[PDB]
C-alpha cells in the first residue's frame, strides 16, 4: 500500500534522474565537419526530443502523482524523502534538461547557417582561383610573345600589360589565402587542401614574376 506506492515512487525517480543526467551531460559534450554529420545529430536529437522526451515526461508527472498520495505520510514524519527525491528536486533537474534541449537545438541550427556560409566561401574561392589562373595564363602568354619577339631581335611591346596581369593576379592569390584563412577558422575539413592549390597558385606567381624581372626589367 503506502510502502507500494513509496517503492513505485523511490523507483520511479531514481531512473528519472539517471536519465536526466545522462543526458543533460551528454548535450554537454560534437561539433560537425559537414552537412552528412549534421544530418545525423539532428536526426538523433529530433528522435530524442520527439520519441524518448515525452514518455519522461510522463513518468515525471506520473511520480508527482503518486507522491501527493503519500504526503500525509511524508509530513507525517513516517516516511522521509532521500535529498533530491522530492517533485521540487525532480523538477529541477527537468528545468536544466529542458534549457539544455533548447540550447542544443540552437547550436544545431548556427552550425547549419555555419556550414552554408563555409559553402558559399568554398564557390567563392573555387570561382575567384580558375579566374585568377586564367590571370597566370595571359600573364606568362604575354611574356612568351615578348620573349619571342626578343630571340627575333624585336623590342617587348606589352611589358606594361604583363606587369599590370601579375599585380592583378597577387591581388588575388591574397584574397584567395584569406579565404582559405576564414575556411581554417570555421573548421571547414578541407582548409589545408585549399591553401596549398592557393599556394600553387602563388609559386605560379613568383616563377612567372621572376622570369619577368630577368627578361624585361
Amino acid at each position: 500500500e503506502l510502502q507500494l506506492r513509496w517503492q513505485e515512487y523511490r523507483e520511479l525517480v531514481l531512473l528519472l534522474l539517471q536519465w536526466m543526467r545522462h543526458h543533460t551531460a551528454a548535450f554537454e559534450e560534437r561539433f560537425p565537419s559537414s552537412f552528412e554529420e549534421i544530418e545525423i545529430l539532428w536526426s538523433q536529437f529530433l528522435k530524442f526530443k520527439e520519441m524518448e522526451l515525452p514518455a519522461k515526461e510522463a513518468d515525471k508527472n506520473r511520480s508527482k502523482g503518486i507522491y501527493q498520495s503519500l504526503e500525509g505520510a511524508v509530513q507525517a514524519g513516517q516516511l522521509k524523502v532521500p535529498p533530491g527525491y522530492h517533485p521540487l528536486d525532480v523538477e529541477k533537474e527537468w528545468g536544466k534538461l529542458h534549457v539544455a534541449i533548447l540550447e542544443r537545438e540552437k547550436q544545431l541550427r548556427s552550425e547549419f547557417e555555419r556550414l552554408e556560409c563555409l559553402q558559399r566561401i568554398v564557390t567563392k574561392l573555387q570561382m575567384e582561383a580558375g579566374l585568377c589562373e586564367e590571370q597566370l595564363n595571359q600573364a606568362d602568354a604575354l611574356l612568351q610573345s615578348d620573349v619571342r619577339l626578343l630571340a627575333a631581335g624585336k623590342v617587348p611591346q606589352r611589358a606594361g600589360e604583363v606587369e599590370r596581369d601579375l599585380d592583378k593576379a597577387d591581388s588575388m592569390i591574397r584574397l584567395l589565402f584569406n579565404d582559405v584563412q576564414t575556411l581554417k577558422d570555421g573548421r571547414h575539413p578541407q582548409g589545408e587542401q585549399m591553401y596549398r592549390r592557393v599556394y600553387r597558385l602563388h609559386k605560379r606567381l613568383v616563377a612567372i614574376r621572376t622570369e619577368y624581372n630577368l627578361r624585361l626589367k
